[PDB]
DNA sequence: TTTTTTTTT
């Protein structure tokens, strides 16, 4: 896709282009998607300058009213991914759709971080297997990222381990304000190359700790909302898919619907429920089998599925 | 590792450096990991001052996107430890991995407060035996720390008792708010020397008593979450391993899965289940043998094991 | 040990010192051990006042990180006691260790509110006999405290009866909530003089009756947990030993391990099993001999023993 | 929006 350099040739000075780029902008879409009020806060751009920039941008590409079918065709390159279990993949329509947010949540030991580790490997595959030749960015908020597991699960897919380990990009988000800047940065390298998947293990880990003490909640929710908005922007303009791992809490409210199974009701209020495109609930079954359930999706209706976490990642 | 003194030479006044240090900060990583909102609450630092501090810090070390392999190499110094029973150690991959949280729980007289006593001794050993030349900090929340047992188990490992007893550091946490400040303090001496293991016997003993009376639960869980977050931060930035002993409760709910064996379902809700890296269940077997089970780990799958608590600590 | 009067001279008003003392506080350790949240509930102390109090306290004594050996030395005055039967005493390491909780349980006539009666007498002895020159507090929850037996067993130890009977302190706990206040009160007179042993005959007698009807269990367990916590605090800060007599129940569950000997499985759930330092099971043997077994101790491993309840208390 | 607790006979 085209960078912010193409518009360097529409009567635009190469002076603040470096300044824009410094402000986080790295392509044109991110320009069109950015608000003037926000563009005029990069400390060194002029309002009239900003208007000239916006006009140059609108020059290259336009955003009007595609009838519907050009939409159906642009969406043809939606580029789904395989999760690692034909049952689940079929329960999603192919798996983790791209340019969208999928959130999976459940109680501990529930095949969570495991599914992310497998995804990291089921992505450097030919498209006719579920994913294709895409790098992967991995932001971890709790540790528990093990390259070994990556190599292991890879061998189970006959892929050279080193090769895979050479197409992941690991970042350890220390605190929420650091996690947020991580995505800003991301917006650059996502702008050049083939990145297919972003992984946020426990998106709301840090937030839960930074803004404690209700009376401080609205601020936490607003920060989280800005974060999710940015994430979705990225996932849409770079044809990449976002995979979020969430947690759960116990409702001491009451036992009525259906009075049991407290390992539900994830954290993050409605702010995160709305912003999330697909919602999946992972529950502990029997023996070493787990039950996956699909709660929120725009494509499918609903279903149940059963999977096993073996030595080759999620399987059947 | 580098202290907070290195950044004393990047256009930083030596005035509040003492003030930072007083606030708990003792190295640079703890600086990078700290939030501005939190840094601006040390009662005597300026917001612009805080920004200059953060910039100086980011000067020394950076946190970007290691591809994956530099990660696999930095993790090479993960420095596992031996538990005292080849069967268990092999069931963990070597034992108590460093820079991570391992929680062991079970009903009484399972000697979980004995595995800690043995760990205290299996740490001042050459690395080719399971542990290496590391001091040990021991925070007890129930008493029951016996130096004698330490000397005894040591002699069983031919180590001079006095020598071992001279590399432990004992602290008696009276109440939860005191327990929390203990770790703050810890962050200092952990900053200089060779500390390999932190032990919290009955992490949730005090919490269970301080915040009683549901309707007061959320506050307890939030305090506990802050605590665990801090603990994991420490365990990660100082290459030290955290070992927590938990308790259990009886579920008067029902008898369905599998209607018996009530000595399970530890205390601490999901807040502690999630934050815990490895979970081990200790159960009473037959005669004087106990059964260890591994419920949650990111590295291994699952397994059973059998051990005996003799006169040389946990054994076979 | 030092009282709460020492801190009356660190810029502290003598106004609420009386108020603190009224709230149960009688020494400094109890101050350091008390939570602010709890201190600010004495109806007439100020939060800033509480902070000044805590600072004054921390002035006198500090609680940091003793390495280990100062611990081994402070523990040198652990001051064990003799039970009355060389076999048992040797099976404990000397007998009832001080600053700790020892619980003995078994079926009726089994020998346990008798061992308490003997302890009452084996305490006013020179230290080189098992105990030393310590008074004794006796809280009975079922009656069955007989001064006669005390005099009798004493004569068998050639001690003047009146002398012994003059160093016991008897309290009849009518109900659970009264039993709890008993210990609060205790905290005062324990603060001045030589008290070596506290005895709670049938700790859980009253609780069993007050909170009946499961659906009311959690509350009972929480009250009991607060109680045990307080007891252990006392036993630790006053170098006194706590001796609890428990009961037993029949498991209509099944007959598998080992299908007989129902006179086991005491009452009090895991809350009491955990909090208990040493656990002893008294069983009926043959003729007039009883079998003692040691189930939970931090010092010794395990063992069996045999004793006889004669006219001089527990003997061989 | 947030957060689980507890055996009996
Ligand atoms: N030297 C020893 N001294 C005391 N007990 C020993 C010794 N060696 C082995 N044991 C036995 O090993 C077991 C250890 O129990 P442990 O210390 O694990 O209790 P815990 O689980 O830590 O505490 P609790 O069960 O009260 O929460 C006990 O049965 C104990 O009697
Ligand atoms: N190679 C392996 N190493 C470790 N565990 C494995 C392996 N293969 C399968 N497992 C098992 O699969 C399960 C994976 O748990 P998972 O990694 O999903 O925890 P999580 O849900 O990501 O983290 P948490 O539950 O603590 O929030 C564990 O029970 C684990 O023991
Ligand atoms: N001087 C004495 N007076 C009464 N009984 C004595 C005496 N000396 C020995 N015994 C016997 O020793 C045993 C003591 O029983 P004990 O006092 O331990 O009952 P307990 O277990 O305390 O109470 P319960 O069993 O009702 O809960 C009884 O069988 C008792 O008859
Ligand atoms: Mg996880
Ligand atoms: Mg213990
Ligand atoms: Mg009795």
């Amino acid at each position: 896709i085209l960078s912010v350099d193409e518009l360097q040739n529409y009567g635009i000075n190469a002076s603040d282009l470096q300044k824009l780029k410094s402000g986080g902008i790295y392509t044109v879409n991110t320009v069109l998607s950015t608000t003037r009020r926000h563009l005029c806060k990069i400390k060194g751009l002029s309002e009239v300058k900003v208007e000239k920039i916006k006009e140059a941008a609108g020059k290259i590409i336009q955003v009007g009213f595609i009838p519907a079918t050009v939409q159906l065709d642009i969406r043809q390159r939606v580029y789904s991914l395989s999760t690692g279990s034909k049952q689940l993949d079929s329960i999603l329509g192919g798996g983790i759709m791209t340019m969208s947010i999928t959130e999976v949540f459940g109680e501990f030991r529930c095949g969570k971080t495991q599914m992310s580790h497998t995804l990291c490997v089921t992505t450097q595959l030919p498209r006719e297997m579920g994913g294709g030749e895409g790098k992967v960015a991995y932001i971890d908020t709790e540790g528990t990222f093990r390259p070994e597991r990556i190599k292991q699960i890879a061998e189970g897919y006959e892929l050279d381990p080193e090769s895979c380990l050479a197409n992941v990009s690991y970042a350890r988000a220390l605190n929420s304000e650091h996690q947020m800047e991580l995505v800003e940065q991301l917006g650059e390298e996502l702008s050049s190359g083939d990145y297919r998947l972003i992984v946020v293990d426990s998106i709301m880990a840090n937030f839960r700790v930074d803004y404690c003490g209700r009376g401080e909640l609205s601020e936490r929710q607003q920060k989280l909302n800005q974060h999710l908005f940015k994430l979705n922007r990225l996932a849409e303009e770079f044809n990449v898919a976002v995979f979020l791992t969430n947690q759960v809490q116990s409702d001491p409210g009451a036992s009525a619907l259906f009075a049991s199974a407290d390992g539900r009701k994830p954290i993050g209020g409605h702010v995160l429920a709305h912003a999330s495109a697909t919602r999946i609930l992972l529950r502990k079954g029997r023996g070493d089998e787990r039950v996956a359930k699909l709660q929120d999706s725009p494509d499918m209706p609903e279903k149940e599925c059963v999977y096993v976490i073996g030595e080759k990642g999620i399987t059947d």
